[PDB]
């Protein structure tokens, strides 16, 4: 039995309201031995805050057992260490994992639209560039919306080390010119640890 | 125990006569007792001989690492050919099969936009050049930055990205000193893709 530790989504852990998590997902479980236990420390203290989920079946006659541990917003923001110990007699060794926010300053990202190039208004739709640069860590989300009403036809790059060691990316929300033309005001919404208020919005307009 | 790993041409290898297109096919994990395996190499089916194996070169882990290259023809690859590498080696239960292609579907053409520094980033000292190059397929691409014939190599390129549409889609950013932009120097977006004439294309970018 083999274990992969996931850390909690960005956009959980900047908001309040939401709930971050910390998903320890074991994949090799076997029918054999199947007592897969999970013990979980923060800073090497353990807590007793898990909910293990119910198995999951595969086509390759594998279980699959996850572990998800509620984490507080300030708890993974100031750094602090997760640990995932899977006790299992399937196979001898007690595996163990630990995850933990990146470590360093975090660095306010910078957010710049770019308007859709005159070649590309030859085409019937046309793309909205969303720049985010110089952030760190490489925790980040971004949504574009407008009017206030999110809109859903974007695709975000994955974050990219940059030469300074900060990280940049790129979101693309692709419109009918129609709407572009129609003079409509769209708005790439940035949420980063190191913004004021964990969020950030720029406009884009004709 | 052995592991076997497949590793495709890259893909400015593939695009140009010029260069050499290979296949690389790496066998880690070899220990002393069986360190001998046998590389059988298979494109579409044919078994081939033409493959370079490198010597046995142990590590520091008591492990060896033996290494095979196929060169491959640019029109096998662009024809979709499926190079498989069968690894044998008297400590494995069976023989390890893998096999690399180009991402199967139909080419599509990739369309290339200079993108200018947003107006709030001319604030700064240094400013970003953006290239958008979007709808190509496969995945398979080449990027770089030039000006006055000379490469920047001062960008840095996102993956590619799978659009909606199926197609995908990436970002090369180049960061270029504010006093050159404004000076008025030109810098080219230089693409290359297989659904491209020529397997190449450059669109350029100045202060308008
Ligand atoms: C003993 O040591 C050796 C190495 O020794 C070395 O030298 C000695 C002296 C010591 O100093 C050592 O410290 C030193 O490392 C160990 O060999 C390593 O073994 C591991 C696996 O156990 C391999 O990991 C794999 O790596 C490949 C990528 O490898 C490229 O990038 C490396 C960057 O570090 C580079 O080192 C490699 O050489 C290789 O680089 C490429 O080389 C080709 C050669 O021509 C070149 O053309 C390329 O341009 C070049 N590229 C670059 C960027 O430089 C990685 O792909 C593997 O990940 C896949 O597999 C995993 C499971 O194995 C899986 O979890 C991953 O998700 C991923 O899965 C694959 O994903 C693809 C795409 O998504 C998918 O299509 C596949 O289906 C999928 N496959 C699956 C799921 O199976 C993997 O991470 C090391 O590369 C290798 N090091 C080498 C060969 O140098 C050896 O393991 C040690 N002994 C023991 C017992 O461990
Ligand atoms: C029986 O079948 C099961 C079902 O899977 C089948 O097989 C798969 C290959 C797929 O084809 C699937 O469709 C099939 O149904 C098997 O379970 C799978 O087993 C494989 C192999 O063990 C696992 O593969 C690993 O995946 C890792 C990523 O996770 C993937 O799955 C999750 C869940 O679907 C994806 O989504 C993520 O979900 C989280 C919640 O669980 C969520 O919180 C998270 O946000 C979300 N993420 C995203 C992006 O959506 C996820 O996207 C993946 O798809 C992957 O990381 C593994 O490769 C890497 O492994 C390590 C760990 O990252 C890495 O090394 C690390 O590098 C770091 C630097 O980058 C270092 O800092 C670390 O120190 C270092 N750690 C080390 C070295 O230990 C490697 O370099 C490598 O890159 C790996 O690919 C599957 O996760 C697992 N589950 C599924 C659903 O596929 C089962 O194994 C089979 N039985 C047997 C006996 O094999």
């Amino acid at each position: 039995p083999s274990v992969f530790l996931f850390p909690p989504k960005p956009k959980d852990t900047l908001m309040i309201s939401r709930t971050p998590e910390v998903t320890c997902v074991v994949v090799d479980v076997s029918h054999e031995d199947p007592e897969v236990k999970f013990n979980w420390y923060v800073d090497g203290v353990e807590v007793h805050n898990a909910k293990t989920k119910p198995r999951e079946e595969q086509y390759n006659s594998t279980y699959r057992v996850v572990s998800v541990l509620t984490v507080l917003h300030q708890d993974w923001l100031n750094g602090k260490e997760y640990k995932c110990k899977v006790s299992n007699k399937a196979l001898p060794a007690p595996i163990e994992k630990t995850i933990s926010k990146a470590k360093g300053q975090p660095r306010e990202p910078q957010v710049y639209t770019l308007p859709p190039s005159r070649d590309e208004l030859t085409k019937n739709c046309v793309s909205l560039t969303c720049l985010v640069k110089g952030f760190y860590p490489c925790d980040i989300a971004v949504e574009w919306e407008s009017n206030g009403q999110p809109e859903n036809n974007y695709k975000t790059t994955p974050p990219v080390l940059d030469s300074d060691g900060s990280f940049f990316l790129y979101s693309k929300l692709t419109v009918d010119k129609s709407r572009w033309q129609q003079g409509n005001v769209f708005s790439c919404s940035v949420m980063h640890e190191a913004l004021h208020n964990h969020y950030t919005q720029k406009s884009l307009s004709l």
